[PDB]
């Protein structure tokens, strides 16, 4: 059988660098178990844009997080928020993990987030060096096509910037602390240089910019493959066919189809790992140094659950018989982010519009994303941590695609078509979610796709029987994800109105209406947030205000109206985080808590959630594990020309 | 490890009575593997009441089907019908299999079924007295409560079916060969006779009645306990604590939280099987005679392609090793039934409309149905089988209950809020119902939650460039599912409208009209059924009919609207099953075509679904798989007051 000093669970964006790194600059014998395989010659995954159904089969035809021979298909249970429903969640099953079968957008997530919600030895200063690697491995690129609608909107948001600046306001979405009074949008001059959301110094923590920054690579013909943590990691020049490591990477042993079962101790000491191979035999890995897990969000605090370390009484009553470490924290804490989908109509000469509209097409160094920029807070959500008005925190990532990007049935409902030529989508995804989950196991046997997993987010308050000011900060807090979903649809009418001037500007002969959600609902919200002020969203709980004014009903009843499009006009980002996180279950050496020798290094570790999407924290984090496992700083100061090099095969 | 002569893979509806009867028949060593446990103690599963969340914590109310704790999660892919839609699917997971979680209507599913849609030795006179043991072991009861307006609807029906007896015509969904002139509805004269569903020589095949069947069974301190297949044969008066046979019994073993991963086959004969014991750790059981496997319409085809059985180019294509016999039909044809949703609000003195609607809670004995029948094809159905006129199929099974059965955004949607006091639910449920469906494996390691499920229900079609007359027929077969809804919708109106009368004539001050759908949709689909006659469904294609006048434009558009009410206002039911059926992936005495000694006794070996809800049918294959395993018909013959004995611990 085999054996090793370092075990490690779950070959995903943390996994792959994990042992990648651990291989190279030690001389233990480093075992990496995948539940599922290598992907390197399947086009589905190497080629960016099979993202989007590229090789997909007419009659079966889903995408990779939808797909059981792709991912973990994670489904919780009833959301309480968003009438009942059951969203599944993927965790990619594979050589690199989701970035196997993600949109490629890389992002640091900004200074603030470290800065202030995570603890001393995380701030962003401790882990820029290694963002830093997790970037020049993969080496990202930006949009090669320049489109008008990009720079129209860049001069939209430029003219509110400036708005902002000179109100002298406190706070509000385009204000930029370390740029001062200068609007940090990036210019629409010929040859204006492309600001960057990913600077070093965390500069730019609001900002707008024309082109994020994508997880792809040019090969010699042209072409683009995906570059993501499986390829870059264990590509060939790595680890051979039969898995194992060349040169000096030979300590590694990587096991392909191996579902890990549990961890094994003695005492509060792990000795093994189990795992169910290719043919569905048990084998038994013995473990001399450390087990580290790096399984993903919803499935690491499940190994550790099924190990026996969580709620005792809770682990006790669904029959794990082994009970090692009792803490009730494993699996709680579970954050995510979520997107609100906003559609756009272009009025005007068709010819003139479909010039408006044009370049937006998806393509490997966009993934569709032609714009826009991180946000901050909007000047009225209620909710700002106490110093946003002396630091400037992340708030929305706001996205612009072609196309409608709302569900089927919301084109049903909302008579939008995909097909028309005169549609676009904006999104303003609210990448500090209030709303805060937990993970449970329901059976101790095997891992399985769907642990209970509790997610509730657009909820109501229901008014007790209280004087109405010891209710308005409980109601405040509650109705958190409400308000901020609702500003960000705020933002976005803002942005279009003003778009509708810089198009005139730009020669365009259109203007635009937001139609989805009603043009007419977010007109009398807008004007809600002017006639109501700081307060305006104590209407989401009528009966506690008593405005018995016909205009009073009207728009308590316009934010009941509202309430319904972030429930099922939106998309669940696949960025689910923080289940195991630092300081609950794992210390700030990512060591778990009660044992000796287990260690957490994937995004369930993490502290809070990033300023945008989550593959670059995910490899940071096993990235800053590989210098804590050996006890030397080798991979923050590793010089950036060196880097691993890319073997399609 | 373990030996054993037959092993039984589940202890479902079907796997409890094998294994019972089977150590009771025989010296055999029985070994009963599950993946659950008994929750002969667990009060959410013995008091029924449970089932509707009576001992629910309010943080995480969920039912059973939504809890891993009690179910498998059976997410099936994206609905290709109904807007891309995920619904999740359970099977019960425990002693008992799914019976341990439903509903508890026990319904045998009426003898034209077995007639013409089963095989030959499979009709319904061959299976008839095995029906009736799996009923006299239950022994179910009928409503304890009279409720008036079960008896309205009921006299409205009677009505109903004198029209369609009296106007000659061949097909109605009133009309019953086996009765001829009488109206087939129960009398709601003072002590009228019930009707019985189940009847044992299953004359009643379309019939109108008060009470369904409920698989209940009354203590002696008047508390209702749950009579499923779990604690009628595994209760303690037959298995120990242990899982061991007592007295005559004592062939049979009962391994519980047993999760089997592969049947180990040597040539084409099965030599043993593997399984995981809830400490994670995999066992070995050796087979000398048999392996049945009972887990379910799901997991029954997994566990046989897991195994090397199945599409041998696909099972390669995801990394099963161990190929057995190539059969590309396992897992395929998969069935199920479906129930659109109707709800109508009632009129009048709120005094009178709260005694019209009394007595319709639900209680231990009516699980909440207050009737109504099981019906025939709709007279403007096109797809009734060939001798649907000399024999009486069943089509759509109504039944009535409290409350707003439609789901919570579709409540939100419709302002049809569960709380009013004027409002109930009529459904009538497709259980002929045309999609077909398949189970795929998505990796060879380990059961999931969550293969490969495809089944799409109400697709659209999308014309050719084909004359219309070379259209139609494939449009007809296409739009099947589409075309019996709304017939459903129509039957349900047409019972309404004499209600109204038979309301007054009960001395009832109200007036009923149905709210979901639309009233005015239903009524326009009425008027062109009568218009348009037979060939009315050809306006599901208006681009083919070349009708553009007014009305005609109007009734393609009334179409349109209503499509969209089955797709989302609906529950699809858990009675899955015929995905391993009887002269495709097994023979008509249950062997696995192409083993020597590997048996299905489950209702995934079922031909045709029943014309009812599946537990009976599930638990009478298992039944036949008795006596056709022991070559003697000891089940068969068993005398009908020699039952199991209820033990309750
Ligand atoms: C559809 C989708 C879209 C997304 N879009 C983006 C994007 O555009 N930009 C971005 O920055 N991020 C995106 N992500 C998120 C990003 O990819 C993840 O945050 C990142 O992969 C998280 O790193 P991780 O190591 O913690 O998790 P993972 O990468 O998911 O690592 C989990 C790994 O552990 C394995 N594993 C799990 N359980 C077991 C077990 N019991 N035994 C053995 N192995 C196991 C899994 O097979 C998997 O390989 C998206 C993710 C998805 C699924
Ligand atoms: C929510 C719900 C409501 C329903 N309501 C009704 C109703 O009102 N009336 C009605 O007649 N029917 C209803 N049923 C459906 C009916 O109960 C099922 O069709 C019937 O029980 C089918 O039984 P079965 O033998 O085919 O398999 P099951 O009853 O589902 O049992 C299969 C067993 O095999 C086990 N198993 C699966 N895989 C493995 C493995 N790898 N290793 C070990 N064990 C395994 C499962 O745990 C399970 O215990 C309902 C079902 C559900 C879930």
């Amino acid at each position: 059988n085999l054996t090793g000093d370092i075990v490690i669970i779950g070959a995903g964006a943390a996994g792959s660098l994990l042992a990648h790194y651990l291989a190279r600059f030690s001389n233990m014998k480093i075992i990496l178990l995948e539940a599922g395989h290598s992907h390197f010659n399947d086009p589905v995954v190497t080629d960016p844009m099979g993202f989007f159904g590229k090789y997909n089969p007419p009659n079966e035809n889903i995408s990779m997080s939808q797909n059981p021979s792709y991912s973990w298909q994670g489904a919780q249970e009833p959301n309480t928020g968003a009438y009942g429903n059951r969203p599944i969640i993927a965790h990619g099953m594979g050589f690199g993990g989701s970035t196997m079968i993600n949109r490629l957008n890389l992002v640091v997530g900004g200074r603030t987030v470290f800065d202030n919600d995570w603890p001393v030895g995380w701030k962003y200063d401790d882990v820029k060096n290694y963002f830093r690697r997790v970037l020049v491995d993969i080496n990202p690129v930006r949009d090669n096509t320049k489109a008008s609608i990009t720079s129209v909107a860049l001069d939209a948001l430029r003219i509110i910037a400036e708005q902002q600046i000179a109100s002298g306001e406190p706070v509000d979405f385009l204000l930029n602390k370390a740029t001062g009074n200068v609007p940090n949008v990036e210019k629409t001059t010929p040859d204006a240089v492309p600001l960057n959301l990913n600077d070093y110094e965390g500069v730019n923590s609001v900002v707008a910019f024309s082109s994020f920054y994508m997880g792809v690579n040019q090969l010699s013909d042209g072409n683009y493959i995906r570059k993501y943590a499986g390829n870059t990691y264990l590509n060939r020049n790595y680890v051979d066919e039969n898995g194992r490591g060349i040169g000096k990477f030979s300590g590694l042993r990587v096991v392909s189809d191996a579902v890990v079962d549990r961890i094994i101790f003695k005492g509060n000491r792990a000795v093994g790992v189990n795992y169910i191979d290719r043919e569905g035999i048990m084998h038994y890995v013995k473990v001399n140094k450390e087990v580290v897990v790096t399984s993903g969000a919803f499935y690491t605090p499940t190994i550790l659950q099924r190990s026996g370390i969580g709620d005792f009484t809770y682990l006790s009553s669904i029959g794990v018989k082994n009970l090692v470490y009792n803490n009730p924290l494993v699996g709680t804490g579970l954050k995510n982010h979520y997107s609100p989908v906003t559609i756009t109509r272009v009025h005007g000469e068709p010819s003139e519009v479909s010039r408006f509209l044009s370049n937006m097409a998806a393509n490997p160094t966009n993934m569709g994303f032609k714009g826009l920029a991180e946000l901050g807070f909007h000047r009225l959500d209620p909710n700002k941590p106490a110093n946003a008005n002396t630091v400037t925190y992340r708030k929305y990532q706001l996205m612009m695609t072609a196309g409608v990007g709302i569900p089927a049935e919301q084109q049903y409902l909302s008579g939008l078509s995909p097909s028309s030529n005169n549609l676009f989508t904006l999104i303003a995804d609210d990448i500090r979610f209030a709303p805060e989950g937990y993970i449970k196991i329901g059976t101790p046997n095997i891992p399985r796709d769907v642990p209970k997993i509790f997610f509730n987010t657009f909820v109501t308050y229901t008014p007790t029987s209280a004087p109405a000011d010891q209710q308005w900060p409980i109601a405040q807090k509650t109705l958190a994800p409400l308000i901020s979903a609702l500003l960000g649809y705020d933002i976005i009418y803002q942005t279009l109105m003003s778009m509708n001037q810089t198009a005139r500007d730009s020669g365009f002969q259109v203007s635009l209406e937001m139609v989805y959600p009603l043009n007419d609902l977010i007109y009398k919200l807008h004007n809600g947030l002017a006639t109501y002020g700081a307060n305006w969203w104590h209407y989401f709980v009528p009966t506690l205000v008593g405005d018995d004014t016909p205009a009073g009903r009207e728009f308590a009843d316009t934010l009941s109206k509202l309430s319904y499009y972030p429930r099922v006009g939106a998309h669940l980002d696949s960025h689910q985080g923080c289940s195991c996180s630092i300081g609950r279950t794992v210390d700030s050496n990512l060591k778990v808590i009660g044992t000796q020798n287990v260690r957490v290094a994937d995004l369930s570790a993490a502290a809070f959630p990033p300023g945008g999407n989550t593959w670059a924290t995910a490899s940071m984090i096993g990235a800053r594990a590989v210098d804590l496992i050996l006890g030397f700083p080798y991979l923050r100061d590793l010089p950036v020309n060196d880097v691993p090099i890319l073997n399609v095969n």
